[PDB]
């Protein structure tokens, strides 16, 4: 049913599981830049960093997708996915304004269902409708080598376990 | 459903836009603190709805920013910008530009709008989204004018629309 995952420490309700080492994790379907639809299955042979977050115009989520760009540039084999519920035009605004070109942006504008799938849609209160903060790691044919469900919504996930998995 | 263009293409949209004459739908929408906003709020102001694609594409930018020059001469009326951006976008682009006059609203839950008042966008690159639209509203949400933009890529009539506050 729900995990609970806080904002500065109040309970938040979050629907499904997040998928945990092992699982095979579902495809989806989510909204590119360019209002095309792109699959999971288009990256297949890739691993793939999911840095699923709330909204890319709040300072938390904005400061991992400057991290994981970062990060990204000397990761091997590897396709880093930003994955919310911001429109796909506000993903690619902020990645066309701070020069973060090797992130993927991707939008649950269609494709909400992932949020379900993926155990990070929050059902309640003020956030109801967004995406928790979660990062999922895949390898190349979709299993889960690594997942965090970010305890605390105003902080940061924890880039460096989640690269290991890659390593 | 309804069609409208655009760059020429047909785009079907759900629904059918109120017309004058018609009780509008009391909707609840998300306002930019994340609380949760009634049309029912605004009984006994005029409401201009302005309606558009998303905010963080031009030409739905440039009647933002249009009728928040316009809003600060309209009497007893308040002017909501709604579409399926997040509140976030909405209130990152009217606090960079200034535009302080208008009521920024989301569809990130009150969904139901889109379909009541007949914008929601159904198939295609766009589907998701709202269609272009302004209806403008009584004091008691009567619609005393309204306007399916038949080209998205074009801006609403914004002169036939405050007319009907006059």
């Amino acid at each position: 049913m729900t995990q609970t995952v806080h904002f500065q420490g109040n309970p938040v309700s979050v629907a499904g599981k997040l998928p945990q080492i092992g699982d095979k994790a579902k495809d989806f379907t989510l909204v590119a830049k360019d209002l095309s639809d792109v699959a999971l299955s288009s990256f297949a042979g890739k691993r793939k960093v999911l840095n699923i977050f709330p909204s890319i115009d709040t300072g938390v989520c904005a400061a991992s997708v400057r991290k994981f760009n970062q990060l990204a540039g000397e990761l091997e084999n590897t396709v880093v996915l930003c994955i919310s519920s911001d429109l796909p035009f506000a993903q690619s605004r902020f990645c066309g304004a701070e020069g973060l070109s090797n992130v993927i942006t991707l939008s649950t504008l269609r494709g909400a269902d992932f949020k379900q799938a993926y155990g990070v849609a929050i059902t309640e209160g003020p956030l109801a409708g967004l995406t928790a903060r979660a990062v999922v790691v895949l390898d190349g044919q979709d299993n889960v080598i690594y997942s965090e469900l970010v305890n605390e919504i105003t902080t940061e996930p924890n880039y460096d376990a989640a690269l290991a998995a890659l390593k």
